[PDB]
């Protein structure tokens, strides 16, 4: 209830600490085109397609917005006191707006454009609360809100997936018609608004551990357990013989112990420096992947699994580890110097090394004649007593995803990152209404395919309550800390370079402080 | 109240299911032209047409609102859901808006178009209660909303007919001015609303019946009603005498029944198998026709008959069904596979079928001379004891139709089919104010022939609430269902196709569930 | 709750007049076997029988209870009083009731047998309140109670029909497990009770008309309305001429008349006298019968029609009456002295004779070249401004019947006679609880062939309350009445013989008293 000339809404984007909780409020400029001429489009995988590759599913009018991202709600100082001061956090409530909605006509006469105010003109948004549709939200694509808040951006098209069977689609393919839920209708002077309240979830870690899983002991004093020190006699005529000693300093590694490394799902390891790895092509053959329904898919990232051992900071995990570009890079075939690769190595501590063994275990039963053989696990499922650490969230990455609805579910948390949620926060879908053109003056039942060109644009709100947990070390010594470097640069990090164009020069994860296990 | 900046209602789609009742609402969007340049028009048929296609009546600027389709009301999903758990519906009350009225102005110049707002431009909508215009509505005319949502139609302009003495008018015709009605003014800004309750009607029929209507009897058990066996002796030199008997378990034919099959009028037969049918043109000559006022008239689709007897899948009555074109149909001499005809087969069990005789009667009186003689009867009206079901409603088509005001009036219920009403839902009628284009300065009497062209688009709601009929049965066996077909397909039936174009593939009439006579 | 001796009802067979009502009381006394050992059978027919005679069905070990015969509920004495003193009675409410139920199991040992009783068997008992099974109760099949209060009764089995293709089953055939409904069960000392009330139906008619329906007229006056009497010049040479006159006593069929006579559809006329007939078969092959679903079926007894027209008392129409067996009369071939044929002559004021043409009509147009050609009508639908009469009802006959459920029924009274019912009286169920023989020492998943065999005998009651409709005419002479012949015999009219067999002599209509139209 405004009116042409009353703005909807005002700006905010700040970030205030509450040293309980932060709020990080987000507001941005967006503009949203026509998608495919106001109508659903089914689309479907080119027939020569690799079987892996086929898809089925629809392309429909709507767009929708997409704030999962963390730079999104975060500013680079804003996630610097996060990291440093904090052991974990996670979101507990969020409030979404959009206002100052304006929409355009658009003309084209000869070779010149016109662009004109439709003051009656209609947007349609309606948010998705009971998870009806498809929830595309999780997948990591592009489309989320820039990360620097003078940019403007494009919002993306909705399309969904179903079942498919090759090319073709099976009965069961299920079509989705957004124009079948209530959906609020907005001119210029209407706003929109929802709040939504994030069901519990772990805090995440925002710490790496002091201590290593088998490291866990006493070093002074020794232990009461025997182990098996001597198959054989030490000295003299070699001689079947069990001999047993208590475990201590000297030999760590071979004491009792609680605990067990996380599961393994074993990695290709591939080498940073040029001309180390291997001269043939295996992204796809050489890799690790799952064989679901017929169809292989790498596991990518995969399970949270170290990414090097001690000293090998040149390699990294074949498809174990996040990658995101720097600016300016194609989006073909960049080379390795435009890529950036982030590192899982805090989790050393507990998880296996993503490109190493889980162990060893012994494949027969000896005897006096049969020598003991023992076979290498590269694959490991969960074992009673086993500890592991969630993948890293980065500034720059997932913040959620949904939980697929499923009988059975084991530690559901996102194997990109982020927080596992049964119901995340709602899809908001919005679409341009249609315009006719003018009609012909005598009926006809044909559907219209002549429409008025146009376009919207707007602001769009996010403010975020983010919950805190403090870290309360009683470390002597200083911990590793995420800074700026002192020394000078042409361009500062994390800032608009001559051109105007925003760069993040490196990922930033959530792990410096530092617990004990 | 609102104004240029404030949008005048909300885009509602929903189905929701009460369980004891289900509200469908249907919102879509709709462009009005001008029709005929604001001009009350009569029109008649042109000399040379023959006699039975005469007809005499007027032409308005007027447009109209019809949602009489049912796939105007429920998705197929939707439907499916009705016609498989329910033994029967039927409409209570309606909820009709139109709002985001929006009105352009069309400037043509060398061979460009232009289309800009007009803000202070009106569009008149009235709707009539008192049933005092004619009612187009029960026609099965185009110009219904689309099946799909997200389907832009056109409205289709109001025209009537009345007497006529060949292709003159007799004194009797009716002209009636729309204009002559209270009718609401808007502008953008402005939106109309009404509500309306239907009357009580009967359930229409979910169900098929269990039972034949002559299978009533008690298999096991014999009658104690004696029929008349045999009229001559069974053996030795053949004699007359008169011997009667018991019917039994082994002849039921021959039985005393309580009741009798609805009636008839016979329809002709063809082959949906090519080359089987006669080899000679006749839709209209060798068709089932009724004379009325010296011009014959074809009865269709006619008084609901079975379609075909047992076994006999390929023929279906000539003009005895409703035929339903697939998307991208000719209107002029489709072939059989464009067509879509509909089967009444599930009322065998009490409907004659529409190819059949409806029996034999005696036509002489028997003497010993003279042997008995038996007409056939290919036509018969309402007998004490008759039963009969009803046409079947599908997912397109007609929802209601009027009951047409006269003294007397037998079964009225809808030969296409759906519910009689004598108070049907009210046409709601609409055109664009004519706007003048500059007047001379000089003062002519002379009406004005310059107006600005231009049309109107906007929003439109239906929400319709429908009782629905819970199955009670103790049937032990499974019922039949509506299912979608497992097995992969190019395209997912009610769904738009690459193109995105939305087609229906089948007629779907509700009958599924089975109920005992 | 009253154990081995002690009786758990009392005989009630008398029937007492309050003269505005009567309460009818029928106790008799039924022995229940075991139908088909315990089991669900389908039934159909067997291939080779004619197409029109194909069924298929089920079978079950359940009985049931039929009172549905007139004489059930009235001595002929009391038939007597009811149609002498009455134009008109209806059902009102009815009470049922079973009590000393005895349950028996039976051995037999070489050629005896032997019966003890078995005092911790159970019978089970359900009516259907729903109407969810198949109603086989008006089909006029046999094992009503008796007509003689004396005699003992076998309870019929419980089998119905379902849809068929051929003899075969459609996927619509329903399957009824009557062991699926909620049931009691009654040892020896527990028993059975339930009422019931009669929906509002029209009161039957007990009265013949005083007048033809075309002779309603005063026969002294003179009509004011006048007819064409003469198309042709009297005298001289013959020419067209149109010469009117009104119509009067002396021409009665000339006059202008209000009403037609009831709806006729044709039927061929027997002699009772032998060789008046024609020598050939023809109960099949000449008779009147409906064509349903690829079926030929007779129409028995068929619309209600005057059996003959005035002094033709011979005459009876084929398949167009009911017709009863006497005492001892075989079941196949029975000799025309034999069967008792009812008589619909009380109709002949309104109906058209059955064996009659409903009248003429003209099949062409005039001209002064084309003299008028008719034709003959053999079948009539209802016509605005038809009266008729229903079929009587019988001292022996079908009380009501259940108006099948559809979507229309025309003027629904039973074609056999009585009283149209779409909540009719319930079916009341009874089979014997299955008592296992011993069953294996080693356990078997085989179902159990082995059972004790044993049967139930008992008690039932049945009250009916009569609602009457006095006679008030001003009739000055005597009317007919039903009375017993004067003159000796050998034996009583409706009394038991020498040996002990009751016999009824003659069927009682119930029509005597005489009305106005
Ligand atoms: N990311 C994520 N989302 C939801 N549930 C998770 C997740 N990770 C683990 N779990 C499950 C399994 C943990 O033992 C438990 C901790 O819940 P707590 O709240 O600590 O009592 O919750
Ligand atoms: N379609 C339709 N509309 C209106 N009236 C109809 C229709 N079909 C039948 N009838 C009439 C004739 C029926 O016997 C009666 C049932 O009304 P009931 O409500 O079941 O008591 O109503
Ligand atoms: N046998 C039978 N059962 C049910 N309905 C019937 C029957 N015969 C006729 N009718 C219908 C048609 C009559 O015009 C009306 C009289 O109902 P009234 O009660 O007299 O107002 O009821």
């Amino acid at each position: 209830a405004d009116g042409v000339g009353n703005s909807s809404g005002n700006w905010h984007c700040d970030s205030q600490w509450l040293g309980d909780r932060v709020i990080t409020t987000s507001t941005r400029t967006w503009a949203l085109p026509t998608y495919n001429n106001h109508l659903y489009k089914q689309i479907s995988s080119q027939s020569g397609a690799t079987n892996d590759n086929h898809y089925f599913g629809y392309s429909t009018p709507w767009g929708y917005f997409d704030f999962n991202r963390f730079h999104c709600h975060f500013s680079p100082r804003d996630w610097q006191r996060l990291i440093n001061n904090n052991w974990g956090f996670r979101p507990k409530r969020l409030n979404f707006k959009l206002f100052n909605i304006q929409v355009k006509e658009v003309t084209q006469n000869d070779g010149t454009t016109t662009i004109a105010n439709n003051l009656t003109s209609t947007v349609q948004v309606f948010t998705d609360s009971e998870y009806q549709l498809p929830y595309v939200l999780g997948s990591a694509h592009q489309g989320c809100l820039p990360p620097f808040p003078a940019d403007v951006f494009m919002v993306p098209q909705y399309g969904y997936l179903t079942l498919n069977n090759g090319s073709q689609a099976v009965g069961r393919s299920s079509f989705y018609c957004l124009e079948y839920f209530p959906s609020q209708m907005l001119r210029t002077g209407n706003n929109f608004q929802f709040s939504y309240t994030f069901e519990d979830v772990p805090f995440h870690s925002s710490y790496a551990h002091s201590q290593s899983l088998d490291r866990l002991m006493n070093p002074l004093i020794d232990q009461y357990l025997y182990y098996l020190n001597r198959t054989q006699t030490a000295s003299g005529t070699q001689q079947s013989r069990l001999l047993f000693s208590q475990a201590g300093p000297t030999s760590m590694s071979l004491q009792a112990k609680n605990w067990l490394p996380g599961p393994c799902y074993r990695q290709q390891r591939l080498s940073k420096q040029a001309n180390d790895n291997n001269n043939s092509n295996f992204p796809w053959t050489g890799a690790t992947k799952y064989h679901l329904n017929g169809r292989d898919s790498l596991v990518n990232p995969g399970p949270a699994m170290a990414s090097h051992k001690d000293d090998k900071e040149k390699f990294f995990p074949m498809h174990g580890t996040l990658i995101f570009g720097k600016e300016g890079t194609n989006a073909n075939n960049a080379d390795l110097e435009n890529v950036m690769i982030t590192d899982e190595e805090e989790i050393r501590t507990t998880n296996p090394v993503a490109t190493e063994q889980y162990g060893t275990v012994s494949n027969n039963l000896q005897n006096s004649n049969a020598g003991p053989t023992t076979g290498t696990v590269n694959h490991q499922g969960a074992l009673p007593g086993m500890v592991w650490q969630d993948r890293d969230v980065y500034l720059q990455g997932p913040i959620w995803a949904k939980i697929p609805h499923t009988d059975g579910h084991f530690h559901p948390s996102p194997l990109m990152g982020g927080f596992g949620l049964k119901h995340p926060p709602p899809q908001i879908m919005i679409k341009n209404t249609p315009v006719p053109a003018n009609p012909p003056t005598n009926f006809s039942a044909a559907k219209f395919a002549s429409f008025i060109t146009q376009y919207s644009t707007g602001q769009v709100s996010v403010e975020i309550e983010w919950e805190l947990q403090k870290e309360n070390s009683k470390r002597w010594n200083p911990e590793i800390q995420y800074t700026s470097n002192y020394n000078k640069s042409v361009n500062v990090d994390f800032t608009v370079d001559t051109n105007g164009v925003y760069s993040e020069p490196r990922p930033i994860g959530t792990r410096y402080l530092t617990r004990n296990l």
